């Protein structure tokens, strides 16, 4: 069994940006979801081979995860507040695409959902 590498977290031909935006998402929405009881499955690139799930990048084509998302963040890798919001919303939306409805993995995407939402109601205005 084999997995793909995982998603790009530096690119140096990348523009960066350092927004208060981007701050919030490192500081309340990362670390809120991070710290989870249910956080852990997310926290790194699902392992197809160790989880025994060989159709798992088969059926998965954009992978992400918090993690990935972490080191995205830690190191400045982008521009906009929205790239970073797609990155959270690929990761939920995998889950519920790969899984069946009412599997415990579902539920524990739901329940930090519920909490990402939560947090970018409250997004702050650019300075
Ligand atoms: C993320 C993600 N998306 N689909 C899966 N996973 C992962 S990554 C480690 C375990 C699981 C699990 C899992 C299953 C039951 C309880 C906890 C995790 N299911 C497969």
């Amino acid at each position: 069994s084999m997995n793909p590498p995982p998603p790009e977290t530096s690119n140096p031909n990348k523009p960066k940006r350092q927004t208060n935006q981007l701050q919030y998402l490192l500081r309340v929405v990362l670390k809120t979801l991070w710290k989870h009881q249910f956080a852990w499955p997310f926290q790194q690139p699902v392992d197809a081979v160790k989880l025994n799930l060989p159709d798992y990048y088969k059926i998965i084509k954009t992978p992400m995860d918090m993690g990935t998302i972490k080191k995205r963040l830690e190191n400045n890798y982008y521009w906009n507040a929205q790239e970073c919001i797609q990155d959270f919303n690929t990761m939920f939306t995998n889950c519920y695409i790969y899984n069946k409805p009412g599997d415990d993995i579902v539920l524990m995407a739901e329940a930090l959902e519920k909490l990402f939402l939560q947090k970018i109601n409250e997004l702050p205005t650019e300075e």
